[PDB]
């Protein structure tokens, strides 16, 4: 029941429920000639709304902030951005531009700038050693070292037992590396051990692209990763 590729036409985003209190949103985008999907984390936060990440780039973001208004009807006061690509960043002007307040570590703050993306308004503090967590409204941030990126968060739900790894994690139909232009191969896999060993009770896995699943996605992605160094 989880919305594929094929379902969704670019510029147009679709809701999950996952818990109660707690969604995916789901995009598409084309890219030289293929169409990708990308996830995103929306979390209610007594009445108000934590979005994580954009719906990559402005016209998908602006679909995202009116389908949460039509389905869920809570107002989006804060987002952050787990890296600095686009898909992750691209729409935080249209978010600033509604009200959103935009948060991302310094790091990632560093290299979008370098990039030329958008650049989330806040600095995360407490972010900047491998392992670090903070708390954030009803999620906690954690940095588990590079990985897909050097600056790259992963976010869990108490509430409801959801990690979202973000790009840092592959969905299991991806057996091949995807864009690990800016990745840390070396890191990558002991940067999943952490995430493993801080939340072993993760009941409900979010890649950055693709299907959920259980917490077997963090070991698949070390193996398409340990694979692709060895290529
Ligand atoms: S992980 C950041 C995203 S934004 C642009 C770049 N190219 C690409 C192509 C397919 C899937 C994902 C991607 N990435
Ligand atoms: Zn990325
Ligand atoms: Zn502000
Ligand atoms: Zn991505």
């Amino acid at each position: 029941e989880y919305p594929t590729v094929s379902e969704i036409p670019v510029g147009e985003v679709r809701l999950y429920q996952i818990a109660d209190g707690v969604w995916s949103h789901i995009a598409t985008q084309s890219f030289d000639g293929a169409v990708y999907p990308s996830n995103g984390l929306i979390v209610r936060d007594g009445d108000e709304l934590l979005l994580i990440d954009t719906a990559w780039g402005a016209k998908n973001t602006a679909a995202l902030l009116a389908e949460i208004e039509k389905q869920i009807g809570l107002p989006v006061t804060r987002a952050v951005s787990t890296h600095f690509h686009d898909d992750r960043v691209g729409g935080v002007d249209v978010l600033r531009a509604a009200g959103v307040a935009t948060y991302a570590s310094p790091s990632t703050r560093r290299l979008a700038e370098v990039e030329g993306n958008e650049i989330p308004t806040h600095s995360l503090e407490g972010l900047s050693s491998s392992g670090d967590a903070v708390r954030f409204g009803p999620v906690e941030l954690f940095y588990p070292g590079a990985a897909h990126s050097t600056d790259n968060l992963v976010v869990y739900v108490p509430s409801a037992s959801v990690l979202y790894g973000g790009c840092a994690i592959y969905e299991l139909s991806r057996t091949s590396a995807g864009n690990v232009a800016d990745a840390d191969l070396a890191e990558w896999p002991t940067s999943i051990e952490r995430i493993q060993q801080h939340y072993p009770e993760a009941q409900f896995v979010i890649p950055g692209h693709g299907l959920p699943g259980g917490l077997d996605l963090l070991k698949h992605t070390t193996n398409v990763v340990k694979a692709h160094t060895n290529r």
